[PDB]
């Protein structure tokens, strides 16, 4: 399971906290909830 | 080149846009600019 999704720019009050924000819908496409790791590569 | 990151809920008005927000120290990581594609995979 995998989803490539567009980067946009992180909100101010996460940045440096190593997060990254996916909605529902990529979540389910990925197999993952909130608080799960997830690795990015680009595409 | 990749990133492990932890999974966050969405900003109301992203739900449904297929982007993911990534700060700049992740991007750096991964070597992408914001309006790249990524993929993502659970860890």
């Amino acid at each position: 399971k995998s989803v490539v999704a567009r980067v946009a720019e992180a909100y101010p009050e996460d940045v440096g906290k190593r997060v990254v924000r996916v909605d529902k819908y990529e979540r389910a496409k990925v197999g993952v909830s909130v608080g799960d790791y997830v690795e990015v590569k680009k595409v």
